[PDB]
Formats: structure tokens, sequence, C-alpha cells
């Protein structure tokens, strides 16, 4: 029966505008297929068109702000674009539709609408892009009556052994289509919808702007050879209009011209299924998706007190419907090093130089294909999965949505190779190259990157323990289904365990370093003189100079975060052996984290190195690397040291804020220092940790209990209204908060783990 619930998550799960890396396009959870992009851009001299156009995500000047007002997977969602350089305010809605074979059927309105500052008489060019992929398949324009293009609708007919036959429409639309007087009509006709059908090699079928301009290109060649020329010039939407030539290929251009406001439709109907899908469908399945939107909102995420109020309802809103709707599906090639090269053990003093040696050597090759779905960080500048952040992600998603939660789980585990490892960014395909710097995209089988995966999983085994509605929970509702996954998952989480102890062990025995357990130690391979990228703290302040002896107490709490997930799984599959070491090593990881990382004369963990005379010594840089352990849950709720971890907590001079903790004490001689990443600002991921501990502690008789509540009480308001706040004023979630002013700073669009906040206001951890 969890065949049936897998198959049908299947079905469910096919279709959506799955390219968060671009405005507006759809494609399928399948590697080689149909795909779907939106451009739009106004027009309005011979030269500008270049410079005006949209197409893939960004944030700059010109673009006031983007995102999803209401997004669910399953159904579809409603995305606002505010364009203030094309004087545009754009909606796309996107709606999916059950029946068939194949996962069913969608369509898309787009409406575009003309902001107040913008000339009435704008012109703007709007294109659809249609690319196949595939060896066996086939799409074609169905031709116009008309002599120069379409007076009504563009009807695509296609097939493929992924999708069956299917038909994809794109509707005649509302609005003034500008009309020429020029000699050119009587050639090109006075200015109609037109499309273009080609043929290039698959791999470059989504450089659609290229493969766009190539032909606005040609178009303009044209018109020099054939004598039109600026002694009397056709008009500059006209030039820009592509002269039309329907036909088969694996490239369909749809091209329209406005003049003012406009809308127009997208149908793809799935030929398996019903009668074709129609305009009149589109508008009654959106308004049926928002009622459900609205429904489940107000009892997955009941925002208390004191939010619960209309404008922190829409703030959660757009929070949550911007981090569900950043999902995506990548597929391609991994560019790895695959060398396993000597000099990425890092042995000795110096390593990083060795290590760059090595990385200089430039045996890295692509590898795969590999797919993901995945939720991302930012739509504008981190489109791909990182592999500590989706843990974040997932948190809330899994409120919404335990089976999609888990679908997205899976989707990263089948990424593990055999040694246990998982590359911590997954840049997979060309496309999803296109965005990363070079010297960004290698992957090294050495680095880890924090299993925040592991908490979704805690959260999920606690409800296990404790027909889109229904598919959404089947896997807690029917307690068989839930132990399947996890007897199916459990033995690769235990691979990834292993894969820590062996890849990111630290020395104890070849110092002079006691402890209770001679195991228990850990090193976050990849470090250089300013960065430890790996441990997710990118220039958090660390041992200088980095040692083939240091020792990192962030990463030995991760591995307990880990040995406890294990013990809960293990345990519902009576893996009796299994749970006997784990247990021996929770014990272990216990007594070490004192012995190694507890600094009495500070009062908080530290992460140690090796002295100049090979002695270990603690380095004490107060932040929060120095409350791991309590961010974790590895210390019981008596604890004299938690005592201490809580006064740092609430100080001021130290770690709080008005707006959140702080990343790094202001009295740390490196506090806003360098380029400050985790050296002072206020990030949303690790409060979200404290939050949780801290009403952890608030719920349970003990003697921290009324010191935890009033700071549960004060972190929480602070952190949303400092998110809230700024997104009031600026329409963004950001990639972090300033400590001083309030302000967000570096990164726009960043939902992104900021979006926890919405599971902050419904609280009731
Ligand atoms: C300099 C640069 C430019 C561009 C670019 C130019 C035009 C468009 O894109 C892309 C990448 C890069 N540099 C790498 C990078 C930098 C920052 C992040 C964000 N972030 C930092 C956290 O510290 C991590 O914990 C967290 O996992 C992680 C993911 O959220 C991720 C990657």
């Amino acid at each position: 029966l969890h065949s049936e619930i897998g198959r049908l998550n299947n079905q469910s799960l096919l279709w959506g505008p799955y390219r968060p890396n671009i405005y507006f396009g759809t494609r399928p959870r399948i590697g080689k297929s149909l795909m779907t992009g939106l451009m739009w851009g106004k027009i309005e001299s011979y030269t500008d068109f270049q410079h005006t156009v949209r197409y893939t995500c960004e944030q700059n000047e010109g673009m006031k702000g983007y995102g999803w007002d209401e997004y669910d997977p399953r159904r579809g969602g409603i995305q606002s674009i505010h364009d203030i350089q094309n004087g545009l305010d754009i909606t796309t809605s996107f709606v999916k539709i059950p029946g068939g074979a194949h996962g069913g059927s969608w369509a898309a309105r787009i409406k575009g609408t003309l902001n107040d500052d913008a000339p009435k008489d704008q012109k703007t060019i709007v294109v659809f892009y249609v690319s196949q992929e595939g060896e066996n398949s086939e799409l074609e324009a169905v031709p116009s009556e008309n002599e120069f293009g379409y007076e009504g609708d563009v009807i695509l007919k296609g097939r493929s052994e992924a999708l069956g036959n299917y038909k994809l429409v794109v509707t005649k639309g509302k609005g003034v289509i500008p009309q020429s007087d020029h000699d050119l009509s009587r050639l090109r006709g006075p200015g109609q919808t037109v499309v273009q059908s080609l043929t290039y090699p698959d791999e470059v079928l989504w450089q659609a702007k290229p493969i766009l301009f190539q032909q606005l290109k040609a178009g303009i060649d044209w018109l020099v050879e054939n004598k039109y020329d600026v002694a009397d010039p056709p008009p500059p939407w006209q030039v820009y209009l592509l002269a039309n030539k329907p036909g088969s290929g694996n490239v369909h251009i749809v091209q329209k011209v406005f003049e003012g406001d406009f809308e127009f439709d997208i149908l793809f109907s799935s030929e398996s299924a019903g009668k074709e899908v129609t305009s009149k469908d589109l508008e009654r399945e959106v308004k049926q998706a928002t009622e459900v939107f609205g429904e489940r909102f107000a009892r997955v995420f009941d925002l208390k007190a004191p939010f619960q109020g209309d404008n922190y309802k829409k703030f959660g809103k757009s929070m949550f419907s911007n981090l569900i709707g950043g999902i995506g599906y990548f597929y391609g090639h991994s560019l790895v090093d695959r060398s396993y090269a000597p000099e990425y053990d890092e042995e000795n003093e110096g390593f990083w130089e060795d290590a760059a040696e090595a990385r200089a050597r430039h045996q890295e090759a692509l590898e795969g294909p590999y797919e993901l779905f995945t939720s991302i960080p930012s739509r504008p500048f981190f489109p791909r999965g990182f592999l500590w952040d989706e843990g974040f992600h997932l948190l809330p998603i899994a409120d919404w949505d335990i089976d999609l939660a888990l679908e997205i789980i899976k989707s990263w585990y089948n990424l593990m190779d055999e040694d246990g490892w998982i590359a911590r960014e997954q840049i997979l395909g060309a496309e999803a190259r296109s965005k990363v710097p070079k010297e960004f995209q290698t992957q090294y089988p050495h680095y880890a990157n924090p299993p925040t995966l592991f908490l979704v999983l805690d959260n999920f085994v606690e409800r296990l323990r404790k027909l889109d509605e229904t598919l959404s929970t089947a896997s807690v509702d029917n307690p068989e289904v839930g132990l399947e996954y996890l007897r199916r998952l459990y033995p690769l989480l235990r691979r990834q365990f292993d894969w820590f102890r062996k890849t990111q062990a630290g020395d104890i025995k070849s110092y002079d370093r006691e402890a209770y357990s001679t195991k228990e130690a850990y090193r976050w391979r990849g470090r250089t003189v300013s960065h430890c990228l790996t441990s997710g703290l990118d220039d958090y302040p660390r041992p200088q100079p980095p040692h083939p002896g240091e020792l990192h107490v962030d990463l030995m709490s991760w591995v307990g975060v880990m040995v406890k997930s294990l013990i809960s799984i293990g345990s519902l599959l009576g893996a009796t052996e299994d749970v006997e070491f784990y247990t021996k090593v929770l014990d272990a990881i216990e007594h070490n984290l004192d012995d190694l990382h507890w600094s009495e004369k500070e009062g908080c963990y530290c992460d140690a190195t090796i002295d100049e005379f090979e002695e270990h010594k603690l380095v004490c840089h107060k932040g929060y690397i120095s409350l791991f352990p309590f961010l974790t849950g590895l210390l019981k709720p008596d604890s004299p040291k938690l005592g201490k971890l809580l006064a740092l907590i609430g100080d001021e001079s130290e770690l709080w804020s008005p707006y959140g903790l702080r990343s790094l004490s202001k009295k740390d001689e490196f506090y806003g220092t360098a380029e400050n990443y985790w050296r002072s600002p206020v990030w949303i991921n690790i409060n979200y940790l404290a939050i949780v501990q801290l009403y952890n502690i608030a719920t349970q008789d003990g003697p921290y209990k009324e010191t935890a509540r009033d700071l549960y009480t004060r972190l929480r308001k602070n952190i949303v209204e400092t998110v809230y706040r700024n997104w009031e004023e600026t329409g963004f979630a950001w990639e972090q908060y300033n400590p001083e002013t309030g302000k967000g700073q570096r990164t726009q669009h960043f939902t992104g783990w900021t979006s926890l906040v919405v599971k902050i206001m419904s609280g009731h951890h």
C-alpha cells in the first residue's frame, strides 16, 4: 500500500512552475521533456528591447519586487511581479487539473497592467517560449489560416513517451494589438501574433534568450537586405516582430505585441485525461485553489499573540508562499573532483596550501546525470539546492505537507554516493551552472555540511508516534506507510553518520588530550585562513592558524543530533544492535563536549586547537558557535552549563540585540571585521534554533523554566518584528539583519530560511 501512496504522490507532484530561476516557466519532474518560459519587455526605440527584456530572475533598481502571493505545489498559485523599468504590474496564475495517466493538465493566466508612470500607449513585447527534449518526441505548431500570423489561438500538438499525447494552447488574449501603416506590412502583415518553430541540439534548448535574439537579428538582417532603411523605417515594434513560420521542431517561439494592458492564457491538455482544458476551467480552478490555500493556512499556521492581526497574516502568507513557491526540479551533470588527492586529507600544518595545489590540478569532471526536487535559498541569486539550508526550508513545508517534505528528503538522499557523501551544493545541468561563477562549481567529496535534514526527520517521527488533502499527510495517517519510508531511508542515514566519523574525524590520540572517550572528536575539512565554508558559518572566527589538531564544537553537536535521530528511528525498526552502538556514542559525545570544548573561565563552549607547544588550547569567540550544544538540544534541562549559556544569550553587551541574537559578541575582537558575514549580523536560522530550545525549557518543570520563558517571549517577538518591519518597508525577506539598526542587508528574496518566521509566529513546538 506504500507503493500505492507512492504512485499517487508521483502523479500529484509531476507538473509545476518548477523553474524558480526564471520569473515564470513550467516543467514536469522529468529530465528530458517539455518546458515553458515567459519573456516580456517594453520597446520604445530601435535598440532598447535587448536591455528591457525580462527572463531570468534578478534584483536591481529596475525591479520593485516579485513573489508568490499563494502557492501549493499540488494545486498551483498566483505570482505578482512589479517591474518599474517596463512600467508593468504582472500576475501569473498557475493551476493544475488532475486526470489521465500522465500527471494531468495545467493552465496559466498572464495578466499585465501598466503602472501610473508608464505612457498609456506603451508597446510591450510578450514571448511564450516552448522547448522539448527527447529523441522520440514530437511537437508541431498548427498553421494559421491568415497570411502573416494568427488572429486567434496558437495550438501546439505534441507527443512523448513521458507525456503521451498533449495539446498546448496559447490563447488570443485581450488587449490592443498595434497596427503599422508601413510598406513592410504588405510582406509582414500589419501586426499580429506570430510563431517560429525551430530545431537545435537538445542540450542548448534552455538558452531561450540567445535563441530568441538570434531570430530577431535574422529578421533585422532581412530588413536591411530588402532595402528597408533609415530613409523611412518601420516602427520599432514591427522591426522586432518575428516573421511568422510555424511548423514542427523542438523549439516554438510564440510572440505577441500589446499596446496598453493585456492578458492571455496557456492551456496544457493531457490527451489521456477528460476533454481539453478551457479558459473557463482556468478561472474556476484558480478560485478553488485560493479557497483551499486559505483554509489550510489557518489550520497549519495559526498565528499566536501578538501576531494574530490581519497584517501579520498577510506577512505570513507571503513568507510561506515564497518558500514553497521556490521549489524547483533540476536535472543534469554535477562537477565533482573524484581524485581523492591526499592533500585533501589535511593532516599537515599549512594543509590549505597543499589543498590549493591539488585543486589546481583540475582533475574535476562532469558526472551523472542526476535529478533533484528541492526548495532553494533565493530565486535571483541562489536558485539551486544547498544541503543545510534545505533542513530549515523543510521545517515549515513539513507542517504544510509532510508527504511533500519526505519527497524532497528522498530526492536529496538519492544523491548520496556509496561512501555516504552528498555534495553540499547541487548545481545540476548547464542551465543551473549558468548562474554560478566557475570558481564555485566544483564539489569536493571531503566537504561536509550540517545534517539539518535530520531535524525534519525528528519532526516526522514525533508525528508518526502521536485527495490532495489526503495525500499531503498520508505518511503519518497510515503508520504502515511511514515505517516503510523509514525502513528504506534508514540505511542511508546510517551511511551518512559513518561517513561523518570517517572523513570529519578529529585527532584526540596523537596529542596530550585526556577525555572520557578516545573516539569522539571532529574537525570540518575545507578550512582556509579566513573561512570555514563547510560549517555554514562562512567567516565565523576560528582558531588561527587553521591546524590539523583543531576541534569544532558545532560539528560535534551536529553528530549528537544525528545519533539521537538514529536511536529514535532504529528503535522503530527494531535495530537492537544499532541502537546499542548509538547509545554508547551519545554517552561519549555528551562527556567529550565537556572535556574538550567547555570553558569554565569563559562560561561557554569553545572550538579547540593545538598550542605553539603542542598542547590543547580552547579558543573562545562568544557567538552562535558558543551556544551550539544548546541550539542542538544536547543539554539536560537542569544543567548548570545551560544556566551559564542562558546568561550569555540574554546579555545585551554580548549577543542580545533589540533585533535578535548577534552571530558574534560585541566584545569579541573580530566583531564587525572583514566581510562581517557571520561576525555580528542576526541570522534567522540560528535564532530559530535558539527560540525552539528556549521554548523547550520554558515548558518543563526545572530551575531555568522562568528565565527561558522570558527569553523565549522576547526573542520570538524581536525576530518576528524585525523581519516583519523590513518586509513592510521593502517588500523583501533579507538574508540577515543589522543588529545596530534592524535593517535587512546582504541578499534580498531570501526565502530562504528567513521564512522560518511563519513557524516562529505559529509557535507551540
Ligand atoms: C559571490 C557569489 C555570487 C553569485 C551570483 C552572482 C550573480 C548571481 O549570483 C553566486 C554565488 C556567490 N558566492 C557563493 C555563495 C555566497 C553566499 C551564499 C548564501 N549562503 C551563505 C551562508 O553562509 C551559507 O550558510 C548558506 O548555505 C549559503 C546558501 O544560502 C551561497 C553561495
